[PDB]
């Protein structure tokens, strides 16, 4: 029933969260050099507008943080991961997020918290970028063009933003292409690999800790209402050094939707949702912080406001 | 029946007409300074990629060519303008453009060529930009948000590109707002004022001369497949010094569609088109060079690939 803007908490009148000119008053960045721009973009003490300005200039220059054939990876040692939500903690999540429309069944599918054995793996520090996805398209001849590319056209000023929306099978295809190109075991992360990389062995509610922080991720509460250059919300980095797990774009995993086994809570929608879509995790610039919860499971519907991107894992 | 990409002459596979990073190899522009960037962006001898790079950097910095409350204007003296198409020249237009789908009735509504007395007037050198339109939205509280702004959000990296698509009445509203702000007689140009400003007293077929030139304007034949910073196709400037009249975005005029009087050619669609839409002129980054003809009359249908912007005139 809601318009896109209503769903994003915005009025019908115009709202801006960025300057009219991103580098106005930040002209010292022109002489900084790319290594200095990278430090500024990833420094949590720098105001967002200056990090955004640095990231935007890197987007024009060619961002050296994005190396398509040797992407920045973080190693994660084998572990007994705890995945999902304790049924006794559902009430707290609902009180926390009912204001934005969350209802009990959406959170109940995170139950029960359970153990998953993970072998050692690596995960991309950043989500896959527009520039990376373009190289994939040009090498493969794929017709899997991103929905946000107007008329299928590459948005060059946003070279270092995450790509969206693509299908889960296009994300799969990107991973197979890079695996073949590099000889490395690239793939999408499993749902358990994604959640553990965000939450750690401490099972944090968010990548950054126990309480939502609108400055730690690009979400709709206070984000700029578009994607951002990867990695310019450093306060939201996970314990393993992964950036943008909360916010920016939702991220596909390898798993199609399934109920977690052992959950005595009746899900009357399972008769149509089981195996019906690929799980997406992490939330996005258009949605609220409930989606930046490490345990939140999403992906059921295709909508303009659901920005679907991805990041790769690697078998070690 | 055609997809957007089919209508643009593009395959299903990916096509790029820009570098992956607009300023890669153009890093000398970082130290140029805005006046030098402006000279580069508007120099027809500079390769398009370097002009685009300069314009993109100006878009980040704040483009000094765009002065919202004192927009760059060109004065045009009172004249007896010749508007439209001689019926004897219709066959030549059809042979020239039938390959892109143009058929006789679309061109026949330009007939007959006729005389319009114009008093002295001024016309904006550039189409109205994203940055200018944002200032309008923030001052008025208007809900007339541009269609290309995803979820209604300002695209800050494209601050100095033309705004699109807006309704003709939103263009009217912008003109009234600026008139009230500045005390100057701003308005949209009449259809005759627009065509004369493009074609001159010589009644050139295109602003730049008699033959189509894919490098003189941002059209779909060879343009970058998005809007461009205003004024970076200087080879297409009109005899009066107006930029981007061919290409970039279509431009509304003050006139609703009417047949030119005196045209003995039967238009069976007049029974539904008369007064039914606002005329748009000049063509765009998504369409072919037939629309960059000074006499071509457009605007009948609302479609994603029809990018509708505007520029202001001023009574002198
Ligand atoms: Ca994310
Ligand atoms: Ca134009």
């Amino acid at each position: 029933r809601l318009t896109d803007r209503e769903a994003m908490g915005l009025p019908e009148t115009f709202v801006a969260r960025t300057p009219v000119a991103l580098l106005a008053g930040h002209e010292d960045l022109l002489g900084a050099g790319a290594p200095c721009l990278v430090e500024i973009a990833e420094d949590p003490a720098q105001p967002f507008a200056r990090r955004h300005a640095a990231g935007a200039l890197l987007g024009l220059l060619g961002d050296p943080r994005i190396r398509p054939f040797e992407p920045a990876m973080r190693r994660i040692e084998a572990a007994r991961a705890r995945i999902g939500l304790d049924p006794a903690a559902l009430g707290r999540v609902l009180a926390e997020w009912e204001r934005v429309g969350v209802i009990e069944p959406w959170i109940a599918k995170e139950c029960p918290a359970h153990t998953v054995e993970l072998a050692a793996y690596a995960l991309m520090r950043y989500p896959v970028s527009n520039l990376e996805y373009r190289l994939f398209l040009e090498d493969t001849g794929s017709t899997e063009l991103p929905s946000s590319w107007a008329f299928g056209v590459y948005p060059a000023e946003r070279s270092n933003h995450p790509v969206w929306s693509v299908s889960a099978e296009a994300a799969d295809h990107y991973a197979r292409w890079l695996a073949q190109k590099t000889g490395r075991a690239f793939r999408l992360p499993s749902e358990a690999e994604w959640e553990y990389a965000a939450a750690g062995g401490a099972a944090r509610e968010y990548p950054w800790g126990d309480a939502f922080d609108p400055a730690a991720a690009n979400t709709v509460e206070a984000g700029p209402l578009s994607t951002t250059p990867v990695g310019i919300f450093p306060a939201g980095r996970s314990v393993f050094g992964i950036d943008d797990m909360g916010g920016n774009v939702e991220e596909y995993v390898a798993d199609d939707y399934r109920a977690y086994p052992g959950g005595n809570a009746i899900d009357d929608d399972l008769a149509v949702t089981q195996g019906a879509y690929r799980v997406a995790r992490g939330g996005s610039f258009t949605r609220f912080g409930d989606l930046a919860r490490c345990a939140r499971r999403h992906g059921r519907y295709q909508r303009d406001i659901y920005a679907m991107g991805f990041r790769l894992a690697e078998t070690l």
